[PDB]
């Protein structure tokens, strides 16, 4: 249903939740990727407050791009995504960090390096099909 | 125009040329990938006679997947692809190797590890839009 790369303007603060439903575009043997980037401007070259990159079946890396430069990457081996299955990815803004849940289970967190109020745009891209994208505020 | 991941059944021998026209789906700053895989069966989990993977603006890796296992990867830093531009990629089957041309210029080669006559399917995927795919025989 949704075009990939997927772009949507967005604002985030404490209590915001970004929810993504989709499925990998390839079998895990072929190592598809998923990337979710919280950008500071509508341009894709803009800074990235929160970068979330899944190499399905292998690892996750999280980072930020600040004044054009990648910072300290955080690596995680948690891999709750299942081969060939739909996933529901939810990214919640807490006061001190993002909490990333996959199919209802807390799987990753990432401390705010830039205030989330700096976010203007979310991009979801790489090797997924995308059926649902929502930003909600509570 | 063409769906990505793109799958097309194919046969290859000496004199075969696979021609791909497309453009990256992201700015090079965001490091999109391109992957071209020559498979031994119609299944995406099948062995890969020739694997060609571009990290736009960084490197290329080439390899083969034989009985399910990746082999010796070949790395190249040649990067003739231009940021934000259409490319024309042509992969020609010579008796002893594949020759990969990008916009008319020979840019990569890869010696046959498996006879090209074992190929049954070509997949073009990752972060590109695809406007043209052809297999031709001379």
């Amino acid at each position: 249903l949704l075009p990939v790369p997927y772009t949507e303007a967005a604002s985030l603060s404490t209590g915001s939740t970004v929810t993504i439903k989709g499925r990998p575009a390839a079998c895990f043997l072929n190592e598809p990727y998923l990337q979710v980037d919280f950008h500071t401007e509508m341009k894709e070259e803009s800074d990235i407050v929160f970068h979330f990159q899944v190499c399905f079946g292998r690892r996750v890396v999280m980072n930020s791009r600040e004044y054009g430069a990648w910072k300290q990457q955080v690596e995680s081996k948690n891999m709750p995504f299942q081969d060939g299955q739909e996933f529901e990815l939810s990214i919640s803004v807490l006061p001190d960090k993002y909490q990333v849940m996959v199919n209802g289970q807390s799987s990753y967190t990432f401390d705010h390096r830039i205030k989330p109020e700096a976010v203007k745009m979310v991009q979801v891209w790489r090797d997924i099909s995308l059926t649902k994208f929502n930003v909600s505020y509570l």
